[PDB]
């Protein structure tokens, strides 16, 4: 039988501050249900150690969505509210099966758009350089479809071992730290000033697969939203 993520202590803080969306953005498990042992092949404890997410299908997800703690409703914050908003993780991204092309593993999202996606991607060229099997950041600086609406950055080549991530937003600026090194330093998010519906997400969100049957799989060794106000 599949062991539940809540059976160890590692993820209890974030589970108290998240709902699980699966296989779409529909509710799969409330925070209370997650803390109460919700489990399935899409969301279970791997190796007694990893919160593992799995999903197949284009634009499908198995993803935690930040909630107000202690049974609260959906959170919404703003990049320019003056507070530092922080998400941390330690992620083992396994080799992805054929047909999986891009897996979003952390986000800042709002009511209408992704401000940031951190994603694994099989193969892509950025600013004239081809990259394979790597972790990328995609920041939106507008809602249009043309490339000038995005800033897309190679963060790191995928590693077999755990990779640490931290996302910080303060005063309309974004920093991303990977394995302890700042890779995105103060990216401008001021396009989003006044949008009060932002929130963190993390898990597996499957983008542009070439087979809808192919199952994306992502293992979290750690995940938290870090409250600077205590
Ligand atoms: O190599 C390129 O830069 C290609 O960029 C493509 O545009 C991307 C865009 O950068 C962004 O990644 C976007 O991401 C969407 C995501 O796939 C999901 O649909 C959902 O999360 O919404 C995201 C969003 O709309 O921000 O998807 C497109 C994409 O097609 O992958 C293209 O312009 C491509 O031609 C170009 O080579
Ligand atoms: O296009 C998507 O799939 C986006 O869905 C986003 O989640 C929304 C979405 O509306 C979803 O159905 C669900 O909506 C709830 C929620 O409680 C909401 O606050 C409302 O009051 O009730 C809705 C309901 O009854 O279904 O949750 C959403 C949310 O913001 O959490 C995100 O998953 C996006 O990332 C995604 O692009
Ligand atoms: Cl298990
Ligand atoms: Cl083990
Ligand atoms: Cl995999
Ligand atoms: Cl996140």
């Amino acid at each position: 039988f599949l062991t539940a993520v809540s059976s160890i202590d590692t993820f209890l803080p974030v589970l108290n501050e998240a709902k699980l969306q699966w296989p779409t953005s529909a509710l799969a498990a409330s925070s209370e249900e997650l803390l109460g042992g919700y489990v399935g092949s899409q969301f279970y404890l791997q190796d007694g150690k990893y919160m593992q997410f799995q999903i197949a299908g284009s634009s499908n997800r198995c993803e935690l969505r930040q909630m107000i703690p202690d049974g609260g409703s959906e959170i919404g914050w703003a990049v320019d509210d003056g507070t530092t908003h922080t998400a941390t993780s330690s992620i083992v991204v396994p080799e992805q099966v054929d047909g999986v092309e891009e897996v979003t593993i952390m986000q800042i999202h709002s009511g209408e758009a992704p401000q940031l996606r951190i994603s694994w991607i099989r193969s892509k060229s950025l600013d004239g350089v081809a990259y394979e099997d790597f972790i990328m950041s995609t920041v939106r600086i507008g809602t249009g479809d043309s490339s000038d609406n995005f800033v897309k950055t190679h963060l790191a080549d995928r590693t077999a071992g755990a990779m640490s991530f931290q996302i910080d937003v303060k005063d309309s600026k974004l920093t991303i730290t990977v394995n302890g090194n700042v890779v995105v330093n103060g990216q401008d998010l001021s396009f989003w000033d006044g949008t009060d519906s932002c929130y963190f997400k993390a898990g597996a969100y499957n983008n542009n697969p070439t087979s809808e049957s192919a199952t994306a799989r992502i293992k979290f060794a750690a995940l938290a939203w870090v409250d600077h106000h205590h």
